[PDB]
């Protein structure tokens, strides 16, 4: 797994389940290809998303909607999605795992980037 | 000033200063409209975006661009931008202050409502 | 004023108010000694805590009492304290931020340097 | 593993290799008795501390030094300790993930807790 994505609630400190993700690819003529999707685990984790001989040098856009999660726990959300934009294995081949932390009025992201 | 944008740089412990900003309001086709947009000043803060009458009730966007930040110190970030979104309710005369906190590799934001 | 302490609870989406605060400053027998304390207005800021001439060169800590804040607000968090360490340097005249963003179970410190 | 660490830079969205972590537990005359220690990996996380059958309810301390990290990479650091207090397994037994984001000038710090 080349791409991992965890999202986590800072209130609660649970992970976030069923969170929906959804991954793009900046193509060619300047628009963004569907790439890869999938929703979050009781772990709130999710990989399995690409592999290697896909997850290409370019330009990735990936957004999560967190309506499943807040559902759930009988919260009326105000906001739910949330994107980054990224450039991956300029240098050749990464590993990324991306971290989203949730609370109603903040949000943080982080990226770790390590060597395969 | 009912919207202030502050944003901070925490490699170099320091208000994060030129950083253009870019706020939009969600418009009644679902779209994004331009709505405000400046520059943070020598202490990181960003006021004078609107009127207390302009700034109606609504969803809006916040788009830091911290890309060309890292670039101009010479650090190829992970992140294209910082964004956050935002309700405001018709309510009072309430104060919005979003803060933003920076690294190449993560970035927290937060929307603070007050009055003043 | 040299020393500033500003708090945000990310929860509630506002500042933190009447938070307690204590501020130490290690001594020549690598101990903590009391420097100052107060508690946060309701636009999260506390200053006051020392002169421009009492805050000398030296090596600094901020405990923020959040255990008490979230369970006056009937929460149960994570840590005790949000804590930050850092150097005052002699050097000019600087005001010395320390931010803190709050929940239950995440916060995050910075210390932010600037000239009046 | 009910007790895991990780810690992670900001800066460079690497994990910290060679954090050493050390694990105290509140004992009855209310002094920190030492309860458990490692080092963290390439992947920057740390497990293997601890057992379900050592990790009773109380009241724990965890403590980083990341100089080891900073030596290696040619950086005199000028902070290098943190740590955070927390009550374990009050509501029986559960998993406790703690994640240490470094920055210079910044310090973010999460927990997670699972069901196991
Ligand atoms: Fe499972
Ligand atoms: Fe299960
Ligand atoms: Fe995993
Ligand atoms: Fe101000
Ligand atoms: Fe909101
Ligand atoms: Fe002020
Ligand atoms: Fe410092
Ligand atoms: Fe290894
Ligand atoms: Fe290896
Ligand atoms: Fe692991």
């Amino acid at each position: 797994c080349p791409l991992m994505v965890k999202v986590l609630d800072a209130v609660r400190g649970s992970p976030a389940i069923n969170v929906a993700v959804h991954v793009f690819r900046k193509a060619a003529d300047d628009t963004w290809e569907p790439f890869a999707s999938g929703k979050t685990s009781e772990s709130g984790e999710l990989h399995g998303l690409t592999t290697e001989e896909e997850f290409v040098e370019g330009i990735y856009k990936v957004e999560i909607d967190t309506k499943s999660y807040w559902k759930a726990l009988g919260i009326s959300p105000f906001h739910e999605h949330a994107e980054v934009v990224f450039t991956a294995n300029d240098s050749g081949p990464r590993r990324y795992t991306i971290a989203a932390l949730l609370s109603p009025y903040s949000y943080s992201t982080t990226a770790v980037v390590t060597n395969p």
